[PDB]
């Protein structure tokens, strides 16, 4: 276990971990590839070798996030300031959980981890030392444990010396829960958080994206309510010191977009926005890999190699990969440390303010235009409303665009977003990187082209005109794109067909934005919303 730095079992014991006769502290990754290599292994902690030199690995019956099994310890400290589920007039996750109900799922996990060799990784949430946290995770499961190593900021020899966890967050994934019907929980699954001991259990489910947003929704937690923006966005820098950030749902495109060879990548989906600048929560990137395309998108493809961990992906008997098979899942994924891509900011993951703010959106209704600048009012109207429509029409409203991780209400995000915003003087814009008339996507290479157009400032010299309905500035021609497309009536047969499109997505918004009219200034932002 490492140098000068291991644990004592003396030390797992007083977190209610007994007879661990073998520990993995803080593993290098040529041990992890061992680990997950290991001929003898059997079930979901088996892993294969590509013919790209990655591992991969199948998370089991969990290939996705299980929002109904979500729960937070109720408590004195989290009472009156956390968004709970059975109390506002808002939808969420955020579910109530007694005190002794949390004491019965912590023995169950503890008693799964006794007796076990165990792998121990202590690791870092936030780039910087005076807001993030020391986290330590405690797993059974070598893949489990390169996920951790390769999603979270490792730490340096000196400060694993004096490393001390604030936060703890033991993974007990091999066992379940017998007693949930008679404790009125969901499933036989858990993935619960206490703010008082300052852990997190998980049960059940294998899938490591749950202490990925786990740790992401304790962030959103802390941070806001110190006066710091918690974004689920990424970010880039130009040669300038111009920073960008991509806002967005998951499929827009926050992952794909922002690894741009010509910007420097801060990160890809988890930052915070404080009196410097914008900083990274993480020390990795986790691509979608359905459908990947070395043509369109090869710095991606190219951080696939050995280190990066694959997914849920199909592997043929002669080593090589099937991107394109989503038939285990279409969540396929692959995930890297930071530094497998070549134009990324070292050795610190932060930058200045952010003066370009961009919400990204998959519209399925072919109505939104590909790009369009916002207003102030607008900006707020559509941070609150989380649009989105379809993969690959079903809408989906998500607050902040991401209603999921949130936990602390959707207006207290918005507010300190404004102030980060309004002082920086950045502009905002909405980008449709969806569906139009012809029933097809937007290929990427046009969308590029858009983001481009963005941050050289073309669009904001652009001439512009206003769309129906509504009311956003479109630019009449933009440098290497189609004018054709700016115009999204200009790709139907007939402006009717969008018309008709356009009035059910209008009514869509205004039913949804309904539930903010409860205070004067969101009442007041109704009419920066679409109108009939
Ligand atoms: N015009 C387009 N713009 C962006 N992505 C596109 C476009 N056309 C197709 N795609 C595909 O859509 C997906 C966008 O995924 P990406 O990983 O960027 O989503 P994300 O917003 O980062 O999701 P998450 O929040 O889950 O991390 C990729 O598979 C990308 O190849
Ligand atoms: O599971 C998720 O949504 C993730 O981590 O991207
Ligand atoms: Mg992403």
């Amino acid at each position: 276990m490492r140098v000068n730095n291991g644990l004592t079992p003396q030390e797992l014991e007083a977190y209610g971990i007994s007879d661990v006769h073998d520990i993995v502290y803080n593993p290098s990754y040529d041990l992890l590839y061992q680990e997950e290599l290991d001929p003898s292994l059997t079930g979901y902690e088996r892993g294969v070798l590509t013919n790209l030199g990655a591992v991969a690995v199948d998370t089991g019956i969990f290939t996705g996030r299980s929002p109904k099994d979500k729960y937070i310890v109720r408590d004195d400290t989290t009472r009156d300031t956390f968004w709970w589920a059975d109390k506002g007039k808002g939808k969420n996750d955020n579910k109530p959980l007694s005190p002794e109900t949390w004491q019965h799922l912590k023995g169950l996990v503890t008693r799964q981890l006794s007796g076990k060799r165990l792998f121990v990784v202590d690791a870092f949430c936030g780039a910087n030392p005076d807001t993030r946290l020391s986290v330590r995770f405690i797993t059974e499961v070598a893949w489990q444990a390169h996920f951790v190593k390769n999603m979270f900021i490792r730490p340096s020899d000196e400060e694993l010396a004096g490393f001390k966890p604030d936060f703890i967050v033991m993974n007990g994934a091999k066992c379940t829960n017998p007693q949930w019907k008679e404790q009125g929980l969901n499933s036989e699954n858990f993935v619960a958080f206490n703010l008082t001991e300052r852990m997190q259990l998980i049960g059940g489910t294998w899938y490591g994206g749950e202490m990925k947003k786990g740790m992401f929704s304790m962030m959103n937690y802390l941070l806001p309510l110190k006066g710091i923006a918690s974004m689920h966005c990424s970010a880039n820098v130009g040669e300038k010191g111009d920073v960008a950030v991509f806002f967005g749902l998951s499929g827009t495109g926050k992952t794909t977009l922002s690894t741009d060879p010509k910007r420097r990548l801060i990160g890809d989906d988890e930052h915070g926005w404080d009196d410097d600048g914008v900083f990274n929560f993480e020390g990795g990137c986790y691509a979608k890999t359905i459908k990947l395309s070395k043509e369109a998108e090869p710095e991606i493809y190219n951080a696939i190699r050995r280190d990066a961990l694959l997914e849920n992906v199909t592997v043929r008997e002669d080593g090589t990969i099937d991107f394109d098979d989503g038939s285990k899942t279409e969540n396929t994924r692959v995930s890297y440390p930071i530094y497998h891509i070549d134009n990324i900011v070292k050795p610190v993951s932060k930058a200045g303010h952010a003066t370009k703010v961009i919400f990204l959106t998959a519209d399925a209704f072919g109505v939104l235009p590909p790009v369009s600048r916002l207003t102030a009012d607008q900006t707020q109207y559509h941070f609150l409303s989380g649009f989105t429509a379809k993969l690959a029409p079903t809408p989906t409203f998500s607050a902040c665009f991401g209603a999921a991780f949130l936990s602390l209400h959707p207006t207290q995000y918005a507010e300190v977003l404004v102030k980060r915003m309004q002082a920086a003087g950045a502009q905002a814009y909405l980008v449709n990187t969806g569906w139009n008339g012809t029933g097809k996507r937007i290929s990427i290479k046009d969308t590029r082209a858009i983001i481009d157009a963005i941050l050289n400032g073309s669009l904001d010299n652009a001439e512009t005109f206003t769309l129906p309905m509504f009311n956003l500035a479109i630019p009449t021609e933009l440098p290497g794109v189609d004018t054709k497309i700016l115009d999204p009536r200009n790709t139907y047969a007939s402006p009717e067909q969008w018309q008709e499109k356009a009035e059910t997505l209008a009514k869509l918004f205004i039913d949804n934005f309904d539930k903010y009219t409860d205070t004067p200034a969101g009442a007041a932002l109704v009419a920066a919303g679409p109108k009939l």
